[PDB]
Parts: C-alpha cells; structure tokens; sequence
C-alpha cells in the first residue's frame, strides 16, 4: 500500500530499500483537485501492484524533494526503477497511470 | 507594480477596483524553480505596463483561491477583464506572457 514520504532522507532510503522493483511518486498537493480525485485509484492500484512501491510525497510537505525533482504540475507521477527515473507525466489520468506501471514493471 | 493577495477577499476586490483595465495574476509557489526563473520579468513587466494590473498568489498562501481558480501547473497566469476570465496559460514562457498581455490589453 502507499507510503508517505516525509522528508529527503526517507525519499532515498526508500528508492534504495526498493531493489529491483518500479517506485511510483505520487506528487500531489492537498488544496489541488485533481489530485484529491485520484488518491483512492492510487491507493487501489498499491492493493492490487504487491510487486510495484507506491510512494506519496505532498510538495508543500517535502519542498526541497519537490523542487530537486523539478516537479511543477499536480499530480506528477515518477517512476524509478534503481534509483533511475524511467518515465513521468502529469495530471489525473487513470488510465495512462496504469498502462505505465504495465509498461515499466 | 505587482499586488500581493493574501485572501480571497482580496482577491476580489481587487478584480472589481480594476475596472476596465487588463488583469494578469501570476499562481506561483516558492519552491518551484521556474516561478522563480520569472518573478523579475513578471515585475519588469508591471512596470512598463502602467495600464494593466498585475497580482501574485502564492498558491501555498491562498490555496482557497489557487482552488477555486483550478490552477495545476506553476506558474499559471490566468488573464481577467471586468470579472471574466479571458485567457490563461502555464510555464514561465517570457515572450508568450507578454505576446498575450498585447492581444489582450
């Protein structure tokens, strides 16, 4: 299921701890709708990806991971596979959100 | 120069206080780099144009206002005559927000 990322450190060791596997980021703020939209699909897609890491990052929370990871639209979505980012895109689309997990795991 | 909103009731009234005149009104957050690539320009340009009104939200102080106004990406400049929204775009894109301000001024 999602894990809350709440500080730089804990972003890294978690793309460390994550081995082999494809890391999502959900970066999302609270006041933005889309984001607000799509939090219950993400948390679904974590129950069913066992194999897949969901991560969850608030940019107002975690500012300096949000601007090292130059992210300026919500939501963004980043996957990492080995500390790599391998794709990314932006806004609220279900559909294109799992047909990327699908194309990256 | 450029107004700083702080409320949604500032906001308002400002954008009946504008009368006729052109509003441009800059979402911005602090931590987003190229909010901060364009702040001097966006005040550059409050300053050569002494017709139009200029605003700034930061998004992190008024998330009431960046919510309503569905902002998503930063910057967003959304562009206001008499109360109405007439255009609006993202990105710090300097020919594009002054190309925009001359078509709509």
């Amino acid at each position: 299921m999602v894990k809350q990322i709440e500080s730089k450190t804990a972003f890294q060791e978690a793309l460390d701890a994550a081995g082999d596997k494809l890391v999502v980021v959900d970066f999302s703020a609270t006041w933005c709708g889309p984001c607000k939209m799509i939090k219950p699909f993400f948390h679904s897609l974590s129950e069913k990806y066992s194999n897949v890491i969901f991560l969850e990052v608030d940019v107002d929370d975690c500012q300096d991971v949000a601007s090292e990871c130059e992210v300026k639209s919500m939501p963004t979505f980043q996957f990492f596979k080995k500390g790599q980012k391998v794709g990314e895109f932006s806004g609220a689309n279900k559909e294109k959100l799992e047909a990327t997990i699908n194309e990256l795991v």
